[PDB]
């Protein structure tokens, strides 16, 4: 049925010092799910997790399309050259009322080549089991 | 401190529809390993595993060194539509006295956006113990 992708949008703020993460969409996520009805969320980690600061975010949770839009943006305080250490870990989840994320797939985004200036890139990731 | 780092280049040859994966080299392997006279070798996987053609890649091993020159290209046959699905899974392992294959940290490289074109891309990917 082919690869579930999500598209991320990536930019730095060097006169802030911050990082902005843009979860935008999902494309075929019939891919990955098997079941009817259920709600979706993208868990995203900046890892490996520095201690001093939030590494981890989740987008609010929506109804199961084969497109599915978010729109979200994180933002993570975090210094040029700590940032280029990191990786970025997205993972498509299923919830209910229990509270209990299933993360059925993600992507991982080496940060190495992100700019300190300029244009956000925006890219597609296919998502991995 | 910081991150090892892999150095791999990437190109698609729609003219035998095939994909080059070279392995160039691994930097900062300090960040990853403190073990002295260890050899050390880079698994690659392209996933998932069409279970028809080769998935699975290893270098030679070498002498563990901070800056680790590998030079190795591997080539799978696949169309691009196939390859657009795809995720390059590489780790960093050794390969002890004892024939463990432990492997010490690893990257993901979604291979949604590689250039039917042949266009060769060059990069520095993070890696995550």
């Amino acid at each position: 049925s082919g690869a579930t992708r999500i598209q991320i949008a990536l930019k730095y703020d060097e006169k802030n010092k911050q990082f902005a993460i843009l979860i935008i969409q999902l494309s075929n996520l019939s891919a990955l799910l098997q079941q009817q009805d259920q709600k979706v969320n993208i868990r995203v980690a900046v890892l490996p997790c520095s201690e001093s600061t939030t590494c981890l975010f989740r987008t609010r949770p929506l109804d199961a399309s084969d497109t599915l839009v978010f729109n979200e943006v994180f933002w993570v305080s975090m210094s040029y050259p700590a940032l280029h250490q990191k990786t970025l870990r997205v993972d498509v989840c299923t919830t209910d009322r229990s509270h209990l994320e299933e993360c059925l797939g993600g992507a991982q985004i080496s940060l190495a080549e992100v700019a300190r200036s300029g244009e956000r890139s925006t890219r597609w990731y296919n998502l991995l089991s």
